[PDB]
């Protein structure tokens, strides 16, 4: 196993990938814009927080601090083309509220297709190094009746996966339960 | 689409799943623990950040406290029996020690058959709701060569993956570059 100290930003910065891109979802007025994010993680369960880290060069990140409220959707494998699209040109050189969106109970714009998505209300935003964490608390849940499992995980093989530098995925068929 | 309003902790919060778990090694004097945390991302590319939310009710937590320094390992799906092994009992009833790992340059504990790993200084900790951001700057880079892809993505289909509930997959083998 090959090892080396740090000295700055890594060749790669992709061991923990593949992750589920959340995409963001932000309304300023009559501008939509949507944007992915797989710096994404669960924060707390009760109260439920969700977290997207987001670098002040995003178009995105100014809009978010203006409507301290946002969506998060979780979209299927299906979708590739338009998440890869949203994360690939920003808004202030794109009207990406062009994409088939709805306005949630809270008024924010939710990218349409998604199995899953939550509103927030974002509660705190922290600075670490060059991306700030959004931490939002979910104020309302939509869920696709049926590709979501028993217990409200979604089902095996559904799920967009990022691996970094354009490179998509979708998990395998076959699951296990130790 | 089905939709509703929070009123309190979610009836299932895995609409962001699946995710990689890390396996989060700390080590206090001789005592040596392990804890594998879905709940993870990156935070920062320059300098290298990357946090993992762990529940104060975790052993692991007042260790990290303590130590100010971590790993977080990656292993690959054939290790899926440890991992939940090793997130099914606490350290306050098992040495964890026990399963096999070497130290890291730095001196944290890093749990054996990964195929990368982090050795992470702690920079901050942050309370959201009911579990706590530990916020680590990457000092050290451990990979295993030829289980990583040209740029440092783990190779398609590798990684574990957690869909919560002690539920377990892996990625798809064909991956897309749109
Ligand atoms: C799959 C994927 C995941 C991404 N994850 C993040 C992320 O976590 N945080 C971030 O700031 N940018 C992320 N990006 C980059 C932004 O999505 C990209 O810069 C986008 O064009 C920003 O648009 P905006 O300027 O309208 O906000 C990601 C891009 C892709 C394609
Ligand atoms: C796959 C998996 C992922 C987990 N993710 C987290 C997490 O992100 N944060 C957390 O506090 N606990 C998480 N847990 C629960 C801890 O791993 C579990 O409580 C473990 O027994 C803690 O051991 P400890 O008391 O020795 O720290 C997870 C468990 C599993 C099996």
């Amino acid at each position: 196993m090959r090892s080396y100290r740090a000295q700055g930003p890594l060749p790669g910065f992709y061991h923990y990938y593949p992750g589920v891109p959340a995409v963001v979802g932000v309304r300023v007025e009559e501008r939509v814009n949507f944007c992915p994010a797989v710096w994404n993680t669960g924060l707390s369960a009760d109260p439920p927080l969700f977290g997207v880290s987001i670098s002040p060069k995003r178009f995105t990140h100014g809009l978010l601090l203006k409507a301290r409220r946002f969506s998060a959707s979780f979209h299927p494998f299906g979708q590739k083309d338009l998440v890869h699209w949203l994360g690939s040109h920003s808004g202030r050189e794109v009207d990406k509220g062009q994409a088939p969106h709805f306005l949630g109970h809270t008024g924010v714009p939710i990218l349409e297709g998604a199995y899953a998505a939550y509103e927030l209300e974002l509660l705190e935003v922290h600075t670490f190094g060059d991306h700030d964490l959004f931490v939002g608390r979910v104020v309302a849940v939509w869920e696709e009746e049926g590709l979501l499992d028993e217990k409200g995980r979604p089902k095996p093989g559904l799920a967009l996966l990022y691996y970094g530098k354009g490179l998509y995925g979708r998990p395998a068929e076959e699951t296990f339960a130790p």
